């Protein structure tokens, strides 16, 4: 499992897949990233998520 760190606060777009997510909130990636947004699951909700505001934990 490839598990991240939000480090920055983002509201998603839900029109396109994005999800809002809080900094420092932990989830999951789901699949590869591409065009600078990575599939994610927080436990409860999957969506895309800008790849710049992750971190590897």
């Amino acid at each position: 499992a490839r598990v991240h760190r939000v480090t920055r606060s983002f509201v998603g777009n839900r029109e396109i897949g994005q999800i809002t997510l809080k900094k420092d909130q932990i989830v999951v990636q789901k699949g590869d990233e591409a065009g600078g947004y990575v599939k994610v699951y927080t436990g409860r909700k999957v969506g895309l998520f800008p790849t710049d505001f992750l971190e590897e934990i």
